[PDB]
């Protein structure tokens, strides 16, 4: 049982986003495709195309690392974060 | 102060790798495009140039997030998780 946190329903089947590889409730990416959005909502990857997968054919990986990409400017650095992390789910920290 | 953990001295300047932005040892990462490696050590993107980076020009971004890229079969996550992750870093994991 996987709420989608855009539509706020259960996730029966997904859409799984090429090259990227993330996944996202089915019904929320299609309708993000036809509004025009080429991007993967999670990681902003360019998106080819999505394929519908149903929850049990998918093999996730889990692990948690540092991202360590590096930026000239605090700015970029930023609009990296911006860009990259907003909706990549809860960043760990000691804070916790 | 920062060690390589490839000649195992303290790194002065870096290579920044293009377009992945990940950073290594320079004087290492000269000697593997010397070599033929066209890929980056850490996260194995295609590298289309390495630049010079002395220590104190740079801004890391160290937000520690989950991968959640999903494959098709295990034989395939596997495969991914020796391609991504094996030089990326101590994984987090609740067993610390
Ligand atoms: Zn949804
Ligand atoms: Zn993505
Ligand atoms: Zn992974
Ligand atoms: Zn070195
Ligand atoms: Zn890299
Ligand atoms: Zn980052």
């Amino acid at each position: 049982v996987h709420f989608c946190d855009k539509c706020g329903l259960p996730i029966k089947v997904y859409g799984r986003m090429i090259p990227c590889k993330h996944v996202f409730c089915y019904d929320c990416a299609i309708l993000h495709e036809k509004k025009g959005d080429k991007m993967c909502p999670g990681c902003s990857d360019p998106v080819q195309r999505i394929e519908q997968c149903t929850r049990g054919s998918l093999f996730m990986c889990s692990i948690v690392q540092g991202c360590k990409r590096t930026y000239l400017s605090q700015r970029d650095l930023q609009a990296h974060i911006n860009h990259r992390h907003m909706r990549a789910g809860k960043p760990v920290t000691r804070a916790s």
